[PDB]
């Protein structure tokens, strides 16, 4: 890897914001799932445009996340970054 966690943070950039790039970044630090409000809080934003970002890069592959229902629903995001290689 090496150059494949800026290759990705580039790949994101040329197609999305940088609104986004921002939300991927804690994601490939923390180095483990984490959730809209991890990333939010963690970070300080509101967790509906949290939540926006993800989606975005979701719909484009830079994410993959998994709803897990001590009732509530919840999702996971993850960084496809593995799978980039």
């Amino acid at each position: 890897m090496v150059n494949a966690e800026d290759l990705f943070i580039n790949l994101a950039k040329s197609l999305l914001g940088d609104d986004v790039i921002d939300v991927l970044r804690i994601l490939l630090d923390k180095g483990t799932e984490m959730t809209d409000e991890e990333i939010a809080n963690q970070l300080n934003i509101k967790v509906n445009d949290v939540r926006k970002k993800l989606n975005l890069l979701e719909e484009q592959g830079f994410v993959s996340y998994r709803k897990t229902r001590s009732g509530w629903f919840i999702y996971y995001w993850k960084p496809n970054i593995d799978q980039i290689n």
